[PDB]
């Protein structure tokens, strides 16, 4: 209980959010700030059906995403109830993917489709049955 | 391109964080802190909105009682009254007595915030939940 | 085997485009084009279940007219699928209601919602597993 | 408002329409020649259609095997190459084989009729039908 350091990568685009932030709120470096978002954000996957909602923004001239996405969603477990497609601006589209499945299926999903290339994020909303 | 970089943290948080790579799907530390990151600088973007900005996108997903009469006119009627467009809407029926809708929303923040404060807060809405986009993400 | 007189209603909307219509391909009467128009459309509902798909633009500022639908829907004996809305214009949305029924009730459905105030029109494509 | 006229026929196609009125769910032959009316002035509409005009909205349902791939890729390319705007598509999986699509889409008349006959001549698809609009029914 002392002081560690370990690495961490972020794609350009995060990275300049985060250091506009840093000198936007008064932070002193990249390791103040990120160190006080996981205190800040600290503060049980299991078998039962879920229903849940994936929204996903890609980049539409990305040859083959839908294809890997379609891919990812079959080999997945999960059983998609429907998806939708919108043309958000001139280079992104936003997809929301509604499914039901486990919550190791649809975590699996939703990692394995924001780690595509053109993919710019894969956000999850789960609604287990208590929610409801 | 993609960037690495150090952080310090003491060994209690270090494996309180740990804690939570392999159970939340990740292949590594980086992965969640990552995720982490990208949700709190969209809350503080979010945050420091213009209320002459009405480009924010955001998705709500409404879980609701599609059986209970009249909920879907005060929906529309308070969606009418927020200031935000709405893109696309998805309803399915999860049963008999619940309906999962997702609409894809354009506007202010605040605009969008109040939206789902309003839904959230009706008689027959079980979840309500924005998922948020900046544009520092996409563009 | 001899000509008969009966009556048609349309909305003015309708009617309108017919008198066009007439003006512009050169017939002499509402009573002539009708009559082709028939002769060249002229040119059975079971209990199998069918997917179908039903496209409705409406006016999106017609109170209720969303909830009556939904009513309509719950009462069909159809299962709906998925509903998807976009805003059309600054007067109209388009919906499109996938759902699966026998024909008895689909074509109910599709009938009841085109007779709404406020809905421009319905179309129905049906289609049997053996299109697919 | 909504106007009443006369249309004089032969009583052996009079029998023919009468025919259909019930089993089609009709209360009576005026609404049913209401619609053949109504889809024979879209058809027409639609082909007098100025080549510059470019707001005309459509709806294209699919049906086709969603486990073939290269499928998807080909209908994009073949959609990008439209000259099409799509507005919103949803997609439906029917079984392990068949997937329902509904894409919808605004264009000139002839780029949105040759989208689905380009769309329908791919291996894998097995229905394609455009669903019509023309803006007197809507303006």
């Amino acid at each position: 209980d002392s002081i560690i350091r370990f690495s961490v990568s972020l794609q350009q685009n995060l990275l300049d959010e985060l250091d506009n932030r840093i000198i936007k709120n008064g932070y002193s470096s990249r390791s103040e700030l990120v160190r006080d978002m996981i205190r800040e954000k600290l503060v049980n996957p299991n078998d039962e059906s879920k229903i849940a909602v994936l929204v996903v923004i890609y980049d539409h001239h990305q040859r083959e995403l839908n294809q890997r996405m379609i891919d990812i969603q079959h080999a997945s477990g999960t059983h998609v109830l429907c998806t939708t497609h919108i043309h958000m601006d001139e280079h992104n589209c936003l997809e929301t993917i509604i499914l039901q499945g486990n919550s190791f299926e649809i975590q699996r999903l939703q990692l394995e489709i924001g780690g595509l290339r053109g993919v710019k994020f894969a956000k999850l909303t789960k609604a287990s049955s208590f929610e409801y």
